[PDB]
């Protein structure tokens, strides 16, 4: 490490925890950028000399961590919990955290390694005919393709291609990542990842909103086999057993908006996928980024800065370079560069992912000028949930109507149910598959599950709580968990969980505020400023208040509440109930181990 990045000497007392605080600040913002910069040079040109350069800013990053971290534990570790400064406490909190820098030389160094190594296999695997990339190839077959023999082919290359050469990988990573994490204190990764939370009944929390949620997705489930099955027939949907992996519109079966046209209850209505009109128009990204921008600042907050538009990337590169399509929102810790990068497609739920990553970066320009350490969402739940929430306004048939995508309007109790359901598809499809990821990981980081189990506690989770099963048969030597983008490239799942019920809540406190009395599900905050102001606080607070509190403070509750959600369905809800007990449904699918047959001749077709 260079001598000008090391700490100097400090008093053993608030009064000297204030000046180190100060020091770590102004050299951290250096140290920070270089590794956001090296990491995006790679992510935008993926090359051999761009990973050993990313490694080469992740090793010395290490080593200010290391440096600063020791000097922090033995100045301050038993008395700074009872600082009066409460962003103090904060960041001599996080800084006496060394985490990967805790492992020696050799051992950052292949921990490094891996990260890199991952991170390529997952974003250059391709499916070559008897070669298809992720994106937009096999994106765009799983969402419109009816061929049961193609949605297979493409399932099954997917997950063989990158999941087999990431299992090797990812159990070397997940033994050093806990040798690391048991020298700050933490029993094992997924202790550390939970502790983010700051309560100690996170899991027993958690586990009593998925027991209220699951009936409305049992429901949902038992209406789209239904509608399957009449395109596919008995031979590939068994209505007692669990649906095919593949035929629900995404590569993990994960949201299902993209079958919304195999099951719309009211076929004669308009057409709520807005898409075949946004390229009748001829939209392209740039207009989808300034039509999203134009919402954040209708309620005032802050547009995107020069240095976004000139640095983005936001379509992906025609000179074949290869890069990390998976679209993702970045701070260089410079407060002057955001971004995003995204191989946007012209859709209407890439219209969504949009606002998403632009929820992100409104956060980093809102906290900016926070110390680095609390440049950071209250929990990483709210930070998943910003972008989300205005999507929800955007969608409604009437916004849709005021930017010119949706014509023919109506407002009638058909109408309603087509819209609810689609936004079923989007969000109640979503909420097994987000509470399931993470308990599997957090059983593989604390031994629960070897290596010797990998996939077959993964299948277990994913038919208990999704209600799907694999449409060829899967033994160890897969390694399906690592087909999906957060298992290789380390980025925690439960935040996707809590930010879909935290939306609900965040919509129903800022519908109020803009002084709307109509149905919850037809609120457009759309030009409220007052809604904005109410948003624009919470963004400014960073992490330097309990989230709780914030809470307490934006929608009146101190706790996460599936009340808002169960509100904003509640017309469908009770729709499908009376529909799947007309039609004589099993909810559920009892014939666990049941499995579809290989198409005849198969792969020569
Ligand atoms: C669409 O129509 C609904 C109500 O009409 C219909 O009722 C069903 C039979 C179906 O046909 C549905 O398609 C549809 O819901 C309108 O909702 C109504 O909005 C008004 C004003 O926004 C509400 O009045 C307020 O109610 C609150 C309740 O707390 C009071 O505090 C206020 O003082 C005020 O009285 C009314 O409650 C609400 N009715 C229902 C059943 O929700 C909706 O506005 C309309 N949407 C559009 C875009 O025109
Ligand atoms: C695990 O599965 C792979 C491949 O999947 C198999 O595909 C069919 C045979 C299907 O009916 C299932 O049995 C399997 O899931 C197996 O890889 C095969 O290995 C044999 C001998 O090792 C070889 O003759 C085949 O060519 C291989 N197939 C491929 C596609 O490589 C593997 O044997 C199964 N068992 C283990 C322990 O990995
Ligand atoms: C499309 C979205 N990409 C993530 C996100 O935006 O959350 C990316 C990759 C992982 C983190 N990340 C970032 O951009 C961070 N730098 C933001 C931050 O933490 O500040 C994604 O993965 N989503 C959207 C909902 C469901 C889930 C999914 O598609 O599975
Ligand atoms: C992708 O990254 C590579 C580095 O791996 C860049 O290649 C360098 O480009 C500079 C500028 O022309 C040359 O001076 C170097 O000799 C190149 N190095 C190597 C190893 O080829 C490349 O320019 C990047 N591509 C883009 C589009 O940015
Ligand atoms: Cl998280
Ligand atoms: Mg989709
Ligand atoms: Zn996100």
């Amino acid at each position: 490490l260079d001598p000008g990045l090391q700490p100097g000497q400090f008093s053993a007392d608030e009064a000297g925890a204030q000046l180190f605080a100060q020091s770590y600040q102004s050299s951290a913002e250096q140290v920070l950028f270089q590794s956001v910069a090296a990491s995006w040079a790679h992510d935008t040109n993926i090359t051999a000399e761009n990973a050993r350069r990313q490694e080469e800013a992740a090793l010395l990053s290490q080593e200010f961590a290391e440096a600063w971290g020791q000097k922090a534990k033995e100045l301050y570790e038993p008395i700074w919990q009872q600082f009066t400064d409460p962003q103090l406490r904060r960041i001599i909190g996080a800084v006496r955290t060394l985490g990967s820098a805790n492992l020696p030389l050799a051992k950052r160094q292949q921990y490094n390694a891996l990260l890199s190594q991952m991170s390529r296999i997952y974003s250059t695997a391709k499916v070559c005919l008897p070669c298809w990339s992720l994106d937009p190839d096999l994106t765009n077959i799983l969402a419109s393709s009816r061929s049961y023999a193609m949605l297979l082919f493409a399932w099954e290359g997917w997950h063989n291609a990158a999941g087999i050469p990431l299992k090797p990988l990812y159990e070397d990573f997940t033994a050093l990542s806990n040798e690391a994490y048991k020298q700050d204190g933490f029993t094992d990764t997924g202790a550390y990842w939970r502790s983010w939370y700051n309560s100690p009944t996170f899991e027993d929390d958690l586990e009593h909103l998925y027991q209220q949620l699951e009936p409305l997705y049992l429901n949902l489930h038992a209406f789209v086999r239904r509608a399957l099955h009449r395109r596919y027939g008995d031979r590939y949907i068994n209505l007692r057993g669990p649906i095919p992996a593949h035929l629900l519109g995404d590569m993990w079966a994960q949201s299902w908006e993209n079958i919304y046209d195999m099951v719309v209850p009211f076929p004669d209505k308009p057409n709520l996928d807005v898409t075949s009109t946004m390229l009748q128009q001829g939209w392209q990204a740039t207009h989808m980024f300034r039509v999203a921008e134009e919402f954040f600042t209708s309620l005032e907050l802050s547009p995107m800065p020069p240095e976004f538009w000139e640095g983005s990337m936001l379509e992906k590169p025609a000179d074949g370079r290869e890069v990390v399509c998976h679209a993702s929102a970045w701070d260089f810790y410079n407060r002057k560069d955001f971004r995003i990068k995204q191989c946007t497609r012209v859709t209407m739920d890439q219209l969504s992912t949009v606002h998403h990553e632009m929820g992100h970066i409104q956060y980093y320009l809102q906290y900016k000028d926070l110390p680095v350490s609390l440049r950071r969402g209250a929990n990483p739940g709210f930070h998943e949930a910003i972008g989300d929430v205005l999507a929800l306004s955007v969608s409604t048939p009437e916004h849709l109507h005021k930017i010119g995508l949706l014509d023919r309007v109506t407002n009638d109790t058909e109408s309603d149910i087509n819209y609810l359901l689609k936004m079923a598809l989007e969000k109640i499809a979503f909420l097994p598959f987000g509470y399931l990821v993470d308990q599997w990981r957090w059983g593989v980081f604390s031994g629960r599950t070897p290596p010797s189990r990998y996939n077959f506690d993964w299948w277990y989770l994913r038919t208990k709580y999704q209600g799907i099963c694999p449409p060829v048969t899967r033994n160890e030597t897969h390694f399906d968990a690592g087909a999906k983008f957060h298992v290789p490239n380390v980025t925690p799942y439960i935040r996707y969980f809590v930010s879909f019920v935290l939306q609900f809540q965040f919509h129903e406190a800022l519908c109020k505020e803009a002084g709307y009395e109509g149905p919850l599900h037809q609120c457009d905050i759309y030009r409220s400023t007052k809604a904005g102001a109410k948003l624009r606080k919470v963004l400014r607070a960073g992490s330097s208040r309990p989230w709780q509190e914030v809470l307490k403070d934006m929608v009146g509750l101190d706790a996460l509440d599936a009340q808002p959600l169960l509100k904003y369905f509640q017309l469908v809800t009770q729709w499908l109930q009376e529909q799947n007990q007309q039609n004589g449904e099993v909810l559920g699918w009892p014939e666990y181990q049941w499995h579809p047959p290989l198409p005849d001749n198969y792969p020569e077709g």
